[PDB]
């Protein structure tokens, strides 16, 4: 018979099964937190973890089984709360890419009805065909229960998981209506009675009729769009981008397992040196795994890939504005046509009072709010585009060549302060627990880049009196 503990560790390793299905293309969310609640679980769940872990080797050294068990249980739980939030984050990665499109979360899968209901009208006509063989009847009918169990089981788990009063009693009374339809007609067929099954055909034959009504009606209720589920559609850069979440999360709970198995084997003889190192192995990697877990998760929070792509584009900008730099010193910068200098100088001028606009909002969402980060920091980068544009444009033809350099080098240092401040809101990324020296960096970032605008406003100004 089983020693105590040894079932906590076979359930364990079925649960950790089941939740790394959560990690297979997440499609849908798995709970309700936003993307730093699930930061809050990881670390909350990896110091369970920890304490489960100091429990199982503790207590399968010291022989205790029942409070082995209890570890191995704990270190479960904390391992499906991990995989939980991981696949959230993973999920909330996904979806937010820009070629990624929204699901809705319902309690039915609205074509796999139709696909079950398409399936039993084929069947029932299959069913019902003159001359059938025994074997044909079998298989006929072997499609129908199939179909109509599945959609019957669907139902009664949706009724539970609806707060509708209505559409509670409304699965219920479907799924009742299926089973009993289904009932009657498997009642006229035996499998090893081929002349009862002969004799019964017409009755088998009426039997189809009021199951085909009865299931028609279910995928149609099914198609309600307050019960549908549509999964949401990943870009192929949203399931890159999710990656490395979802490849520590796997490793994470295939080195838990093997934990699990070695352990389970320790606690019934714990005299077993070469078992005592694969343990530790398989604590490393665990251990380790949990690291790169919430390493990948901080670098995929709201806000961080938006901040790498507006970075890029600013490098991209101070490019444009060294080469055409060393264009107008080595006398190649070709004068830009069909527009006047005042279009451009006007371009100019929107372009940075609109940087300016973006500033201190920037900041806010830099220092305490995450979720509209991205949007601020892409809007930034973007206005450097016309900026840009304009800069290279107006210098081009400007004849006074101190003008021209003065022109280039207000915008490069423009450039320079968005660039100091995008790389310091990347790091404050309104995180809490902010150290100081982020904080403070920020808000320099910030005062540097009004100055910066002042200073290229006048000039601007200037030229235009």
């Amino acid at each position: 018979h089983m020693a105590p503990g040894q079932k906590e560790c076979d359930n364990a390793l079925r649960q950790l099964e089941t939740v790394r299905e959560l990690l297979e293309n997440p499609v849908q969310p798995i709970n309700d937190m936003s993307y730093f609640g699930c930061l809050d679980s990881v670390m909350e769940n990896s110091k369970v973890l920890g304490e489960a872990m100091t429990g199982i080797s503790q207590n399968a050294k010291n022989g205790n089984l029942p409070e082995f068990g209890d570890a191995i249980a704990t270190a479960s739980k904390a391992l499906c709360g991990f995989t939980e939030a991981a696949a959230q984050a993973a999920y909330l990665v996904g979806v937010s890419d820009p070629n990624s499109q929204a699901g809705q979360q319902g309690l039915v899968e609205p074509t796999q009805f139709a696909r079950a209901n398409q399936a039993i009208q084929m069947a029932c006509q299959s069913l019902g065909e003159p001359g059938c063989t025994q074997a044909q009847v079998l298989s006929a009918a072997t499609i129908v229960a199939k179909h109509t169990s599945a959609l019957c089981n669907s139902c009664r788990l949706a009724s539970a998981r609806t707060a509708n009063p209505t559409a509670k009693r409304q699965f219920v009374q479907s799924a009742k209506e299926v089973a009993n339809s289904t009932a009657n007609l498997v009642k006229t067929i035996k499998a090893l009675d081929g002349d009862f099954t002969e004799e019964n055909r017409a009755q088998c034959r009426a039997a189809t009729a009021p199951l085909l009504e009865a299931v028609d009606n279910l995928s149609a209720f099914a198609s309600n769009p307050e019960f549908s589920s549509v999964p949401a559609q990943i870009s192929p850069e949203g399931r890159a981008a999710m990656e490395p979440i979802v490849i520590s999360a796997k490793t994470m709970l295939e080195s838990a397992g093997g934990l699990i198995q070695t352990a389970r084997a320790l606690a019934v003889n714990p005299r077993d040196p070469p078992r005592w190192s694969v343990l530790a192995g398989h604590s490393r990697t665990v251990s380790d795994s949990i690291k790169k877990l919430i390493t990948s998760m901080r670098d995929k929070a709201p806000g961080q890939l938006e901040c790498e792509t507006a970075i890029a584009a600013l490098n991209s900008c101070l490019r444009d504005l060294d080469q055409a730099s060393l264009a107008a010193v080595s006398q190649q910068l070709a004068p830009r046509e069909g527009i006047s200098q005042e279009a451009l100088h006007t371009q100019m001028l929107t372009a940075v009072q609109e940087i300016s606009h973006l500033i201190e909002p920037l900041a806010s969402a830099a220092r305490a709010e995450a979720s509209q980060l991205g949007h601020k920091v892409s809007q930034m980068a973007q206005y450097f585009e016309p900026l840009t544009l304009a800069a290279v444009g107006a210098a081009s033809k400007t004849l006074s060549h101190p003008q021209q350099m003065a022109l280039l080098d207000q915008t490069k240092t423009l450039a320079e302060s968005a660039l100091q401040l995008l790389y310091t809101a990347k790091e404050a990324g309104g995180n809490p627990k902010q150290a100081a020296h982020t904080q403070e960096a920020l808000e320099e970032a910030v005062q540097m880049m009004t100055e910066a605008v002042e200073d290229l406003t006048t000039t601007l100004n200037e030229a235009a009196s």
